[PDB]
């Protein structure tokens, strides 16, 4: 008799099915930062990794597995073949091509043309969380290819940039980012919209204390805080070659709202046709209620007409780009 | 329109189907300790509480709900009606009768509770904590109709944690690093498996062959004695115990909810193993995961340790033979 | 020869000094709720409990200790003598006195603090004091006056829980988690507390701007009643289970987290606010306070209406009047 | 009036002093893995990073800082100047030189010693009372080096040693047995790497000796070849390096576990490298992994594992070998 059989008597003959499974697609720096952040938050009972770089993929799986003693996620699997991803509650897309342009978008679209059908094949009921850049466009692409209802296709959107904003705000005010509130909405990147009217500590409107807030006439140049947010990815890439930890943490926080059905409000990109004056099939970041069914509700933020037009402009540019894509 | 609708545009017709729901039956000091321990370990997306004292029940629910901001368990519900427990993955029974013929009244209690539980959560695991726990776990099992892997008694889980704590005080290292197993029938008849006690793989019995005997100058036998009495001592001091039992139950909930397949000293239907031939529940090292107990470790026992477990089997069966459901 | 010495080679002598010790005074339901919450959030490397009911005390300690395997707080101690509390970073006061009369009730709590607070200060000169005992604003004043600590190191839990309740109820009406609902209750703890309607918001969207009637008696939705619900909820729960424990426990653990981790988060807690919010007297009220390893280091100056400002002035007069009549 | 003063009234002049500060030296993949693991277990109220590559250092600091919203460590600081590490409770050394073509392994070690000769005095100067946790390889030798350079008492100089390899061993044990690593117990002791000692006698689940169930356990005559599990442990770093070019996540998790025992004074028992002269029959000043009680004063106690004659022979041999290399180093 084998030692295992001498030691342990099997009483139950049982099967598989994971109950809180999460898949990360793409094991680059971003994918793996999402992975370790999720593992250390105890968000999943099974974690699947997939990539096309099979050695890298296997090496990352093994490195995570060796840390089992220290985690509470009993199963970590990987493979080039998407069957490893079966029955995921949530699938996180961090795959992309790397730096032309617009031809860069099409190559990412071609990457998605392969990934997304495979994901939906083995997890017809998952939530899709897209992190790949450009995220608003790629999230729309995942949505179109997947055939999912819009509530289940989510883009990381402005979630990290709002967190950065709050950190910088916290630096200026001498309080933790947790206590500093402010929203960056709309199109992820240089065109994102800092909603000066919403910024506050303990319910106290900064814009009201300080009417020049966010304008060129602002002696304190709060406008530059937003630009610092917009530039920070660029600045960090410049220093270390990429970013990982913050985006990883931010993605894990979204996963928490989903897997625990918290219905917290996050600034993430959702298909918002019919809201905010927008008439195109596009994804923009607005405050969304996030739960076990993905995005079920959207907060309607009161915007200035300047903010509204800026949001409509992003929709039209996003749509303009989406028309040139081949599916 | 209502302020909610001015503030919030609804995009989805929301079905609330709980995914990782846990129920605690009985909101006494034990149930509520299990509750707060589970809430603070983030093991459920929904907690249900059930009891027959409706005022107490509603008040406890409300008190937990009020701490929502500090928790990550978005839904907490309660009621005397078991519809509130629907679709639980795990249901924890702390219900018990007010003070033999007690077990009979506890059995009567279980005759009402269990079918109500099974009706609303057909697929749940059952974790019995009520005393006498090995007997009531057998009752829960029989009444429930469930296969044996899905019915679990807290058994010697806590007493083992107590033993390791006391081991750690004597040796000067954390209980986590002191290993020792109390098995068999919960209570005074439980078995201190001297041979398995160790730190870092070093057998204490081999270092100290007198370990656990009368001739032991260090009197380690009194450590098991102290574990078996400790509950009585705490009740004497504060009227009941709560925190330790609550923490130990949350630990089991954790292995279940996260499918960890850790080994715990808990009470399982072990007919067929350890020389036992009756439908009884005794604590052995069990692999605990999303399907309950799926495997048990076969501990190498001395001939008298063996005879002691068999005696408890016949003891329990003897008591079970009287009960009626 | 001894087994321990056979198993274990000792290399280092004991210099055992606590690095992040918390004491909870009072092991009633509130006290133990704070203790269990603190233990399960790993805020302390040593916990001490003190009370005068010595059986109950020892019993609570042992029960906690039996849970060690499942905790990461290696040392739990207790005693009637305050030497067990020495070198606490944080000492939490939940002790209280058990239809006549109010002022006479307060005085007997003062009497308890006259015994407790000096004992705490003697053994933990550098600690922060966090008072939870009712009425908390007054009793936080008494702890401050008695202890002789600077005001930054004496904190009352104040309206911290009530704000948390307010956000929970806000969340139930709006269909989102309380974490994402923001509202502030300030001022005197209890039914004199002030709901600051102008700061209530989700995602920076002002509810009052959306709904100008918010919190007036001219509100078809009666949001004013949410504050009342908050105010009443404590006594409703008391009506139902005899007391409250779990939420106040978690509330206090949250404050302990900001202090022990120096988070400088903002909480609505009771601070000596003479010289702010138009308050002239030595009075403790709840305002949004920056909370960290040195206690309360900063206060957020909320913009209040003249009515709201008047409410706080009134409470300051009430509290000051009562304190005027206390025997220290 | 500045918006901040308009919004916030300052009641206290702050002289900030960190209470549970951890420093990580070296922001390579290993350093940042320790760093993220520590941050997500809330073990420090301040984290400091140091390295010689200033851009890389600043980038990593900023990336972590941008995650502040999701963390409960209010202060992350970095700099090439060791003033940023002042008053750390724990300083974790992951700095190393990488081989060339080229140079012998001794010349690679000496270049690491050269690195430590610059780092260790800087660390000791700003945090005289810290514990040192050395992770850099070869770990037993470089932990010896930090001990000697720092002048710290031995209880305060700790090498990660066989901690991770024992974790790997329990994981692989759990895969064969169908049980979580948490419930599989087994110890890799002695010199980190090839010459480490799998202590078969101590392997168990639930206190059931595997060796007693299966006396061939760990022998060549073992038909189940459990020795191959030790070889797996020994080769796992190389195997992972072949696939992804380095390891990070596991060693990072294992380091934070040690950090946890130290910062919380847990007095858990870990397989880590300590100065064991005078114990285990060792006559030399060397560091070997044995089961150590780890707390706020570092390693206060070691467990005395009963070893077979051939196990004792391996350790004493490793001692000679380490001491031999040590005598060849320039301090
Ligand atoms: C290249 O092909 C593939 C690559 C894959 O690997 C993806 C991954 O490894 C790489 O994206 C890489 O590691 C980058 O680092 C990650 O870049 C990201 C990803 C991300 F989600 C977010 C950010 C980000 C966001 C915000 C900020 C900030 O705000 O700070 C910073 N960073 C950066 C996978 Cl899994 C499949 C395919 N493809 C296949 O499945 C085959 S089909 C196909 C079709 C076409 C092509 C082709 O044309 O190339 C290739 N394959
Ligand atoms: C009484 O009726 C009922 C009471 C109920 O209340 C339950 C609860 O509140 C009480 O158990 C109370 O909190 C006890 O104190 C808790 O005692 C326990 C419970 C437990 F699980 C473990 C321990 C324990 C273990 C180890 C240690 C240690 O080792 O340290 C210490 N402690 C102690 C419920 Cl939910 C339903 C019914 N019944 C109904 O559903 C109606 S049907 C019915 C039938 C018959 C009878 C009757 O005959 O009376 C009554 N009802
Ligand atoms: C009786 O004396 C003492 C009693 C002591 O026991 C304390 C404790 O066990 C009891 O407070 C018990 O647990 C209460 O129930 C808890 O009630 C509380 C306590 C609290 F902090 C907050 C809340 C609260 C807050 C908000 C909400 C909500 O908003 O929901 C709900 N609840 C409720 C101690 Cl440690 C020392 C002395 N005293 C001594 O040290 C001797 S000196 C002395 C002097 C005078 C007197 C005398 O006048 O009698 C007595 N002793
Ligand atoms: C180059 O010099 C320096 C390098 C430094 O490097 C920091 C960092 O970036 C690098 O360690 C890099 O990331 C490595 O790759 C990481 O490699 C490691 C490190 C480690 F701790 C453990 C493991 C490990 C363990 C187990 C397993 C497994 O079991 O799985 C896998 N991996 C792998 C620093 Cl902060 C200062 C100096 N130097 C100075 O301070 C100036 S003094 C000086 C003296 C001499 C020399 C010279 O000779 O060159 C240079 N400087």
């Amino acid at each position: 008799a084998a030692l295992k059989d001498q030691l342990i008597h099997n009483l139950l003959k049982e099967e598989h099915v994971p109950q809180n499974k999460i898949t990360v697609v793409g094991v680059g720096a971003v994918g793996m930062a999402c992975a370790i952040s999720i593992l250390m938050k105890d968000l999943a009972d099974e974690l699947a990794l997939v990539d096309v770089m099979e050695d890298k993929l296997k090496g990352e799986m093994m490195d995570l597995q060796h840390g089992s003693l220290f985690l509470r996620t009993p199963k970590i699997v990987s493979g080039k073949d998407y069957s490893v991803t079966a029955n995921s509650k949530l699938v996180i897309i961090t795959a992309g091509a790397r730096q032309s342009r617009l031809n860069l978008v099409q190559r990412n679209v071609n990457i998605f043309k392969f990934i997304i059908p495979n994901v939906v094949k083995y997890s017809p009921h998952c939530k899709l969380l897209v992190v790949s850049n450009p995220v608003d466009i790629l999230t729309y692409v995942a949505w179109k290819i997947s055939g999912f209802p819009k509530n289940r296709v989510i883009g990381s959107g402005c979630n990290l940039d709002s967190a950065r904003f709050r950190y910088l705000m916290g630096e200026r005010l001498g309080v933790h980012a947790l206590s500093c509130h402010g929203w960056i909405l709309g199109e992820h990147g240089d065109s994102s919209v800092p909603v000066w009217s919403g910024m506050n500590v303990a319910g106290v409107s900064l814009k009201t204390l300080h009417p020049e807030l966010g304008t060129d006439a602002d002696k304190e140049q709060w406008k530059q805080v937003h630009k610092q947010v917009v530039d920070s990815a660029y600045e960090v890439i410049k220093l270390k070659g990429y970013t990982t930890w913050a985006i990883g943490l931010s993605v894990a926080d979204l996963a928490e709202s989903i897997m625990k059905n918290l219905r917290r409000v996050h600034p993430i990109s959702t298909m918002l046709k019919g809201l905010y004056g927008i008439k195109e099939d596009v994804f923009l970041s607005v405050p969304c209620v996030l739960g076990q069914n993905g995005i079920s509700d959207v907060v309607k933020v009161t915007l200035t007409s300047e903010e509204e037009a800026h949001l409509k402009k992003s929709a039209d540019t996003l749509w303009g780009i989406q028309k040139e894509l081949q599916f």
